[PDB]
């Protein structure tokens, strides 16, 4: 088994599709990647994981690191023996973390201090090395939104200062560069000047994969997509795109056809357990009293194992219950939707319908 | 398969090991059944249940009856449809639970009013039959413990007229009575005479099994032992004898010794969630700082799959974390920790040398 090799099968338009192969596993793209918490992916077991199709799953930097710590995850056998999953595993650098979680942060050229330590591209890389996992990325800064042209520039120009340090980081891990990827993350707000001269320096430095980071920060759909269609051509076309922390059905699909591989989003587990369900014509809330007596499984298509069994009265009966079985069920729906969404992606763009596919899932979820 | 045929293959003192087969499936006694809750074993789906080895579960009367409702569950298609357990299901009658849990009950001789609707006798075994029981437990009062003889007296004579009852509406219901078992509840709180004229009563109606009720109410086990020492002997020796509501894996062994055949406890499942693990030498509490570093399984006998796949260290973590996979792995665990504490009961019965297997086991587990 190869480090990392992406191969593409299949293009239509902007969107691709293949495999990355890795040590520990092949990753079908595009692809999505289950948010794992605190080295879990929020009620479920990683069989179950697996179960629902996912090649991959990423794991929390910031979190780990303080809880339990990167050095005693080490210390007991590295993040894939610690939590079970024995496939790919990507970790987040901190860089967006640190500032969206901690109480108090100060940040300068070394890094972020901050309230929950001190993280650096050097030390990101290290804990991500002590986590053992497969895709490491860069550590980065994501500019706040709005931000002005100069504010974006100065914030973009610092993230590829860090981007050559956790370059040189992951490189003098001979552990590391043996066995694991690195990944870049593409900055500079909304700003095309600025969005290119982001990917030419990440480019420069060169990576494995390279993520387009500072989006999904309240810019809304249209200005994404708007920001998408330029920045993502300038990225390496012969390495996987990743769009950090999205999103929903719908951004999926857009962002497949502006020419992204990998995505990564809580929406299907945070909202699973919140009640939302997703389904081809639409999410449904299964608390709302319409499903008391409802005896179809969350959707009617689904092929998951919980469609296979219960019905949607009895789901509704225990999310309202607040009982663990149900948020057990409708996390392993969602993630299980989540994942038969990107198969029908990738067998579109494989057959060169992907187009179709795109309108026709539109018609019908936004029915 | 029959309606409900209890055979015992082997005995050794007061202890019996055997079978009740039913309809649903073959139960094995000395049996422990998981509680319920709300139309679920908390935190397992009901494959995972029977992997433990459960042959039967206990769900809650009182609570369905509420939510989602008996008429509801019904019109569903009934309890073991609803909740995906195609095997044994004993319902409590609610008469425990109403007095325990209602904010206000006024109690006469049709049954109980209470505030969260009227208990009675036929309304509690009309509900168990709408929900699809396989073993439906008479309407009952469980007297408070400590209670004057005379009080114990009427409350016990009350129960014995609500047996009566119990007995005539089950028999009543064609369908019930073809397919279902009814079983009689003993009082008579810790008085060896009432106890008599309980059992008495009800080997004079005649029941498919006895449980001995009243107990596990605060007297502790010394006390629960004396009145086990001479209640169970009272009744009807080819019958099954069902302890309600017990309870930690030494008072399962003691009540065995004792001539009980059924258990059912909250205490696997809720002390799971809260971080007790049971292990062959006496409960741990995983969320101790003893364990942060720890590899080695919950229980290093334990033929779990949590025991096979995840350390002691990780469901620390998990359970100090808040993570509901915590709860999913510290439950399953427990309960087939059950499953196997009444295997070896039941193998050490079968082959003679359960005193020696209560003797180890006390010696270990209180070490
Ligand atoms: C939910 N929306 C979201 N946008 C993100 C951007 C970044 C980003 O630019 N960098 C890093 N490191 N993580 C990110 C995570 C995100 N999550
Ligand atoms: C946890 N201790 C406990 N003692 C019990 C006694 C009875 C009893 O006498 N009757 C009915 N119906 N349920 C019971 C449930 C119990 N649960
Ligand atoms: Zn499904
Ligand atoms: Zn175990």
């Amino acid at each position: 088994r190869p480090r990392f090799s992406f191969s593409i099968a299949a293009r239509e338009g902007k969107a691709r599709t293949g495999t990355i192969e890795m040590k520990r596993g092949v990753i079908r793209t595009p692809a999505f990647m289950p948010v794992g918490t605190a080295a879990t992916v929020k009620a479920l077991k990683p069989e179950t994981v697996r179960a629902t199709g996912a090649d991959i799953i990423l794991g929390n930097t910031y979190h780990l690191m303080l809880r339990p710590g990167a050095e005693r995850i080490a210390k007991l056998g590295g993040l894939h023996s610690f939590m079970g999953w024995d496939r790919p595993i990507l970790t987040n650098s901190g860089g967006y973390q640190v500032m969206s979680l901690s109480s108090l942060t100060k940040q300068s050229e070394e890094g972020v201090t901050f309230k929950s330590h001190m993280l650096s591209p050097e030390r990101s890389i290290e804990i991500q090395h002590l986590l053992g996992s497969d895709i490491v990325m860069a550590f980065d800064e994501c500019t706040p939104y709005p931000a002005t042209p100069s504010r974006a520039a100065s914030s973009m120009e610092r993230s590829m200062r860090w981007a050559k340090r956790s370059r040189d980081a992951f490189d003098s891990r001979k552990e590391q560069a043996e066995n694991a990827a690195l990944f870049g993350i593409q900055q500079g707000s909304v700003f095309e000047n600025l969005r290119q001269q982001s990917a030419d320096a990440l480019a420069e430095i060169g990576f494995d994969g390279y993520a387009v980071g500072g989006l999904a920060v309240g810019e809304g759909q249209d200005e994404m997509f708007r920001v998408l269609d330029f920045s993502v051509p300038m990225l390496p076309d012969d390495k996987p795109h990743y769009l950090m922390g999205v999103g929903k059905p719908d951004d999926i699909v857009g962002a497949v056809e502006r020419g992204i591989d990998m995505f990564d989003c809580v929406l299907p587990t945070r909202s699973g357990r919140n009640g939302q369900a997703f389904t081809w014509d639409g999410p449904i809330n299964i608390r709302n009293a319409r499903f008391s007596e409802d005896l179809k499984p969350l959707d009617s298509e689904c092929h998951c194992a919980v469609c296979q069994k219960w019905s949607r009265a009895y789901i509704h009966h225990l999310i309202r219950a607040g009982e663990i079985l149900g948020a057990m069920l409708m996390t392993e729906h969602n993630i299980a939707f989540y994942q038969q969404l990107m198969q029908k992606i990738r067998d579109s763009i494989s057959e060169g319908r992907f187009s179709q596919f795109a309108q026709d899932f539109r018609a019908r979820y936004f029915a």
